[PDB]
């Protein structure tokens, strides 16, 4: 059953899966997908037709995920819903991505994170909603100078243009480009420990000194580098913008 | 002390406040303005060349706040800091509202309720920042054709266009208006028991019902009628919109 593949196609599967067992082949837009069992794992592997290797997707016990992943859907908003079913995706180019499938009542929700337990996305559930990601040479030039060390998880569209999900030294940074892929800004969650002294000085100075931080980010934009903290008191939040001298903006 | 006022205006204010004591005029703006005691108290009035009153600002301690308000400001974000000073503020053809100046370390926030305790405004506290607000023809005209119950609070210019707060048969109730004052939607909060029972039925069968509910608010615009859902869990929210027949949108 399924298609012939063509013989780069069929000769890049058999170098990258050696043990493959039951493989079936189809056409699905651009690409030559294969599902098929290896190690005892329910995999899918999708080829070009010139036989460039571009993603994989294997089916996964929730035992299976990183630590980091399980306990980052504990603490989510839908820790309550049952979980369906869960995979590890790798794509070319990219960092690994875990995608866990959760119902409750009605709805059904497909969440991806980093294997930090970043979540990339929270997205409404659709069966065949995994496909390759071309990175646009627009995309390779700006990680190539301005990420040089970064792997991306993610390009997802938005209203504004482009958005990166990368790892950076374990750092999960989000990128916003614009609709020609020029770079707007990079934002990312850090340890209190890791703020500048100055800035820090800043905050323990200032009247949200006494509040409870709940988050601090890093910004950065045409304007320089930001510091956001978010702090709460009696349940309400607040960001306040600190600049590189510890001064609120 | 200060400057001599015209006429009408010294009659106006004259009449309005009788009682007034050391009364100082100066011009501000297109306004004739006059800093005085009334009472025991210090008062600023507002008039125009023509003699028309337009606001007054009134100093009163804490203690003379509704219950409602110095409630709102106990349990707002800011309940720790220290209270600089308190006004009743009323504008011509426009509801009470009550001024909370509070400070702590080098920063000050104006916090601005109505008789509720329904934040109205929260900014960075500048000096004379309390002026009187001409109602535009426009808003008038859709006071009395749509909100005919309604006591205007207060006029907010944002990027969308304006925004309007009443209070609408003792509901707060938000309009947001476009560029050209044309109505786009109304907004404002509400109980579980208010809320038609085909959504509640909706929303305790839906995959929502579990969660904490921290707010419902009615939405009104040209699409329709709905009910927003913020619920928590872990600590996340998530706002869930549904429609008149109960199923969410
Ligand atoms: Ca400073
Ligand atoms: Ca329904
Ligand atoms: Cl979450
Ligand atoms: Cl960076
Ligand atoms: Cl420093
Ligand atoms: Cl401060
Ligand atoms: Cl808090
Ligand atoms: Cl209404
Ligand atoms: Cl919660």
């Amino acid at each position: 059953q399924g298609i012939i593949p063509l013989p780069p196609v069929e000769n890049a599967f058999q170098e990258k899966y050696p043990d493959a067992k039951n493989p079936v082949f189809e056409i699905e837009g651009n690409y030559y997908v294969v599902d098929f069992n290896n190690g005892g794992s329910e995999t899918t592997a999708w080829f070009t037709d010139q036989g460039i290797w571009m993603m994989e997707k294997i089916d996964i016990s929730f035992a299976q995920l990183p630590a980091a992943v399980s306990t980052a859907f504990k603490q989510s908003f839908y820790s309550n819903w049952t979980v369906d079913d869960t995979y590890a995706i790798n794509r070319l180019n990219m960092g690994i991505v875990y995608k866990i499938e959760a119902e409750q009542s009605n709805s059904e929700v497909d969440l991806y994170y980093s294997q930090y337990g970043n979540l990339i996305k929270a997205v409404d559930d659709e069966i065949n909603n995994d496909a390759p990601i071309v990175i646009p040479k627009e995309v390779s030039n700006l990680m190539e100078i301005t990420f040089a060390n970064a792997e991306l998880l993610d390009i997802q569209q938005n209203s504004l243009g482009y958005e990166l999900d990368m790892i950076d030294n374990q750092i999960y940074k989000v990128a916003q480009l614009n609709k020609d892929y020029r770079w707007q800004s990079t934002t990312w969650a850090m340890s209190e420990q890791e703020v500048p002294q100055i800035v820090m000085q800043g905050f323990e100075s200032s009247a949200y000194a006494s509040d409870k931080v709940q988050s601090i980010y890093t910004l950065l934009n045409a304007n320089g580098t930001f510091y956001l903290f978010k702090v709460s008191h009696n349940g309400q939040d607040k960001t306040i913008t600190f600049d590189v001298f510890g001064n609120i903006v």
